[PDB]
């Protein structure tokens, strides 16, 4: 196993991982066999961690484990694009806050149903540096730790709403994040092509 503590992506046995903390509290992330990864949070700023993979598309995600937030913390499928820049989330599990915004309907999935949102974060970090983009948001209408993520069903979800994706140039990972929170997450992740 290796312990990361600092932002950074990469590779750990055979699958893409990124790591990014604005340096908050306390953050770490363990890499694990496969697809396994933890992470441990104390009183943090902003984190997002987790493994998946260097470009993201229509996958058919399975993941399976624990998510555990005291406070505020997402389970996101989540990635980039680029032309445009898109943060896009598909959330399965949240804390004491769910994500919202802008209300475009909902979509059905991997025996869910999902209410889909779209943000704007202006001149704020990215994939591409200090940056302005829309964020689009699945959020399952129950918690849950575990099952299929149909991206595909999602990204479709999203362009019938008006949400057009970019290329798929930057990672997509079954990803942990905190705000001003603790907590723990011990995730398995896989998934093939659709
Ligand atoms: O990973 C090693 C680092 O890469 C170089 O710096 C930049 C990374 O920090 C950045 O990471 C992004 C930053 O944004 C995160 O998304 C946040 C997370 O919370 C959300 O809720 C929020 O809306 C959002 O703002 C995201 O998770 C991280 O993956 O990736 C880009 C990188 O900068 C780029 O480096 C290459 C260069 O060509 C570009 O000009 C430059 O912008 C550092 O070198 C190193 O620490
Ligand atoms: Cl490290
Ligand atoms: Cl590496
Ligand atoms: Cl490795
Ligand atoms: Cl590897
Ligand atoms: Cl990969
Ligand atoms: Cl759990
Ligand atoms: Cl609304
Ligand atoms: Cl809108
Ligand atoms: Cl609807
Ligand atoms: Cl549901
Ligand atoms: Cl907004
Ligand atoms: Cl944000
Ligand atoms: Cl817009
Ligand atoms: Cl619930
Ligand atoms: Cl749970
Ligand atoms: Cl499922
Ligand atoms: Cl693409
Ligand atoms: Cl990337
Ligand atoms: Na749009």
């Amino acid at each position: 196993a290796t312990v990361i503590t600092t932002n950074q992506t990469g590779t750990n046995n055979g699958f893409y991982y990124s790591f990014w903390t604005d340096g908050g509290g306390s953050v770490s992330m363990t890499l694990n066999s496969g697809g396994n990864y933890s992470t441990s949070w104390t009183n943090c700023g902003n984190f997002v961690a987790g493994k998946g993979w260097s470009n993201g598309g229509r996958r058919n995600v399975q993941y399976s484990g624990s998510f555990y937030p005291s406070g505020n913390g997402y389970l996101a499928l989540y990635g980039w694009t680029s032309n445009p820049l898109v943060e896009y989330y598909i959330v399965d599990n949240w804390g004491n806050y769910r994500p919202t915004g802008t209300y475009k309907g909902t979509v059905t999935s991997d025996g869910g149903t999902y209410d889909v949102y779209q943000t704007t974060r202006y001149n704020a970090p990215s994939v591409e540096g200090t940056k302005t983009f829309n964020q689009y948001w699945s959020v399952r209408q129950s918690k849950r730790t575990g099952g299929t993520i149909t991206t595909g069903n999602h990204f479709d979800a999203w362009a019938r709403y008006g949400m057009q994706l970019g290329s798929f140039s930057y990672y997509m990972i079954l990803a942990t994040e905190g705000y001003q929170s603790s907590g723990s997450s011990n995730l398995t992740v896989s998934g093939k092509l659709a």
